[PDB]
RNA sequence: AAUUGAAGAGUUUGAUCAUGGCUCAGAUUGAACGCUGGCGGCAGGCCUAACACAUGCAAGUCGAACGGUAACAGGAAGAAG
């Protein structure tokens, strides 16, 4: 129902006097499949720990997705930490044609015909917030005619 | 009707985010090499020595331009078998 999709799981260290205690991070996206998607960090001492953390801090950080039939409005760009994220709406592109940890992103929002490219850092955590911050600053032809032009037969003509 | 088209990954660190190279997955070739090998179709086939070349062939034709008769096949005569 809502789509909890594992995007990557790493090994990160502390340092301690003893020796170096390690721990597992998680990165898990959630989204219902219609324009809600959201995702959680989560982190914790075993695997199973840090993903289940990860669901539950995706859950309460979901946003609004405008999307016209499965794709986008228009093409839009993303930029968080030196990850520069471009996305077309692809009128038929018939495919998810996006990269690691930008596909499983957009998979559980609900799009399904994407053109798309990460320039900059791929780093996975930073590409996700790239992307986010990219779909909810994209406006429908709903809003933008709600604020300009004042008729949506003569906002896109 | 005459285009509908854009994926990333590995590796600097105890771990991190950046920067930045290296490398890989793709397609292609007048290809070569290794192993293997049934048929057909359509193409392609000295990229190096514009190095050197045995032998054959690759530009002849026209008698309705002309003098002609070296052959060839007949005819016309002359003989004689």
């Amino acid at each position: 129902e809502l789509q909890e999709k594992l995007i990557a799981v790493n090994r990160v260290s502390k340092t301690v006097k003893g020796g170096r205690i390690f721990s597992f991070t998680a990165l898990t996206v959630v989204g219902d499949g219609n324009g809600r998607v959201g995702f959680g960090y989560g982190k914790a001492r075993e695997v199973p720990a840090a993903i289940q953390k990860a669901m539950e801090k995706a859950r309460r950080n979901m946003i609004n997705v405008a999307l016209n039939n499965g794709t986008l409005q228009h093409p839009v760009k993303g930029v968080h930490t030196g990850s520069r994220v471009f996305m077309q709406p692809a009128s038929e592109g018939t495919g998810i044609i996006a990269g690691g940890a930008m596909r499983a992103v957009l998979e559980v929002a609900g799009v399904h015909n994407v053109l798309a490219k990460a320039y900059g850092s791929t780093n996975p955590i930073n590409v996700v917030r790239a992307t986010i911050d990219g779909l909810e600053n994209m406006n429908s032809p709903e809003m933008v005619a709600a604020k300009r032009g004042k008729s949506v037969e003569e906002i896109l003509g």
